[PDB]
């Protein structure tokens, strides 16, 4: 007796709601120009290929499996796969990672919500040609929002707007997540999916439309879309390529896992798996990248287009997009749609790093749905303040659980089913139900190419990769008492366990 995805098109979107999100249209962007545009346009490919494709099988193929057995999430689905108390340890990153991910996530995905809120009631900053005179207003506008520090003090201080905003965001994840897999989750997906599709091709087609004395968005283009073979010997090419893979497609959070834990034993995981994950590169490199990048090249050439990919993750689209936008007409509502995207782009996502959570106190602690929905939305809300209050934060918690983290999990999620497992039965486990078949190469890939391919990156992480101010121990104390409060939890369950038994 277990939540079930009620129909195949419900099931799709809900996998490529989770997958498709800030990701997409935030990250990406900036990435690809960071990285030399077409530069990045080859590796990220290649990730996909051999990365992305294998672990998108592999981690549907694990949840599918462990949820025929009533379990979710990976400290129990590890211990099946690998009868080791170990395996539940290592388990426990996957309710760890979605975890800290979701406490700023859905802070962020709030921000989309208040800003496309300000834009729609024209609440939003009136610039008077200098570029800065135009791009100061916003800056000024997002620092407000956020309430980065004015002085010395690593403090932010939001405002009670954005404070509020939070709440209602919180607010609507949950009544989304409390109605369940198929009358929540998958209601939600076919009706944000399509919403999310349109509002991407009318602002991506709006864009194309833009020129200025600095360009045209199609000077943005091709910038994104032209090779540059003298990157591809760069390890920092390849790393933001392989990383980006990992966070857009979901991949090491635990997320995927749990999600497909909800489809049924027969069912297929390799034409929907590939479905979802082809989904999501659609919606990053036809519609994510023929807007920001574009625009800003539109109005400021390619060389500042750059300068201002790097300046920050936020810059581009909380301040630089919506500046653009103010300078065009109905731009105003052009800002609203761009706002009122992301938030949908992170609201399918948002509830997809929460449902690991609520997931296992549900299978494992058997609580009711209700209750392991608030109590997971509690957790969250709580730990947020800790994102919204301190300066840096979120970035200490975006690298130990949205970088650092998912890779490793990804690399130990393989490891475990792949080698641990036994190849075979992995493969065998992977096919079963199939509409297609997981073409013969990609078991060789799976078993060799993947894991290797990880391995080395994650050392040249380690190696070349004390600069940092004192209050990155409040985090890291914070969430490594998380990873405890989990193992605990995970301690609890097997005990409940030899009882029950
Ligand atoms: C006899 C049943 C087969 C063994 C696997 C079922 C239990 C999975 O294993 C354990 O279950 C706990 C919940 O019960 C999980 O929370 C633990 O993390 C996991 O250790
Ligand atoms: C459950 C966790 C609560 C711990 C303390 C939270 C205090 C937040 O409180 C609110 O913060 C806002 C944001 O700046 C302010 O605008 C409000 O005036 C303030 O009351
Ligand atoms: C979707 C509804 C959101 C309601 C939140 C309103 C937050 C109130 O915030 C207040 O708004 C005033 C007017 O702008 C300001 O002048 C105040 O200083 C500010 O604290
Ligand atoms: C060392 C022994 C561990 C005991 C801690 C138990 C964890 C509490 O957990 C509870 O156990 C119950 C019993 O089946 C379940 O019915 C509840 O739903 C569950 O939340
Ligand atoms: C470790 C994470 C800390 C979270 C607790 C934050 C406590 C906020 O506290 C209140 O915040 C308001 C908003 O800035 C201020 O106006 C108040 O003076 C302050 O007392
Ligand atoms: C944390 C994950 C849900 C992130 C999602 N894959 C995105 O790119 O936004
Ligand atoms: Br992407
Ligand atoms: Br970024
Ligand atoms: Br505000
Ligand atoms: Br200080
Ligand atoms: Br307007
Ligand atoms: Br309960
Ligand atoms: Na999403
Ligand atoms: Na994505």
């Amino acid at each position: 007796k277990r939540e079930h995805w009620a129909t195949r098109l419900g099931l799709i979107l809900a996998m490529a709601g989770n997958a498709v999100g800030l990701g997409n249209f935030l990250r990406f962007p900036v990435q690809a120009a960071e990285n030399g545009g077409g530069a990045f346009m080859i590796p990220y490919i290649i990730a996909f290929l051999l990365v992305g494709i294998p672990l998108m099988w592999i981690e549907w193929a694990m949840g599918r499996y462990g949820g025929a057995q009533g379990h979710g999430t990976t400290p129990a689905i590890f211990y099946l796969l690998w009868r080791n108390r170990f395996a539940k340890i290592l388990g426990v990153f996957g309710l760890w990672i979605p975890l800290v991910v979701a406490i700023y996530y859905v802070y962020i995905e709030s921000w989309t919500l208040g800003f496309a809120i300000k834009f729609l009631v024209g609440l939003v900053p009136e610039p008077p040609t200098d570029p800065d005179s135009i791009l100061r207003p916003f800056k000024e506008f997002l620092y407000s929002y956020i309430g980065v520090p004015k002085g010395d003090e690593p403090i932010l201080k939001p405002s009670l707007f954005a404070y509020i905003v939070f709440l209602i965001t919180m607010f609507i994840n949950v009544s989304i997540l409390i109605r369940g897999i198929s009358k929540g989750i998958e209601r939600f997906a076919k009706i944000a999916m399509p919403t999310l599709f349109i509002l991407a091709v009318f602002l991506v087609i709006r864009v194309f439309l833009l020129e200025t004395p600095n360009g045209t968005a199609a000077d943005g283009l091709n910038f994104l879309w032209t090779p540059d073979f003298e990157k591809l010997k760069d390890p920092g090419v390849w790393i933001a390529a392989v990383g980006q893979i990992f966070f857009t497609l979901s991949l090491g959070f635990g997320a995927i896992i749990t999600y497909a834990s909800y489809v049924r034993k027969d069912q297929d995981i390799v034409l929907s798996g590939l479905t979802a994950a082809t989904l999501n590169e659609k919606a990053s490199v036809i519609l994510g990248g023929s807007i920001s990048i574009p625009a800003a090249v539109a109005f400021f050439g390619v060389a500042n287009a750059v300068a201002i990919a790097k300046a920050g993750a936020f810059n581009l689209g909380f301040i630089t997009l919506p500046a653009i936008f103010s300078q065009t007409a109905g731009g105003t509502f052009l800002g609203f749609l761009w706002f009122f995207l992301l938030f949908f782009a992170g609201l399918t996502s948002s509830i997809a790093i929460m449902q690991p959570m609520i997931a296992f106190l549900e299978d494992e602690l058997k609580l009711s749905r209700k209750h392991a929905v608030l109590w997971t939305a509690a957790i969250v809300f709580f730990s947020a303040h800790l994102v919204m209050f301190l300066n840096k934060s979120l970035d200490e918690m975006d690298f130990w659980a949205g970088t650092i983290g998912v890779v490793f999990f990804g690399l130990t999620e393989l490891i475990i089913f792949f080698w641990i497992f036994g190849a075979d039965k992995a493969w065998e486990e992977i096919n079963r139900g199939g509409i297609i078949k997981v073409p013969r190469i990609y078991y060789y890939v799976m078993r060799y190419i993947t894991p290797a391919f990880l391995a080395v990156l994650l050392v040249v992480w380690a190696r070349e990769y004390e600069e940092t101010h004192w209050t990155v121990w409040i985090t890291r104390f914070y969430i490594i008492g998380l990873f405890l409060f989990l193992t605990f939890l995970v301690f609890l369950a097997e005990r409940r366990r030899n009882h029950e038994s």
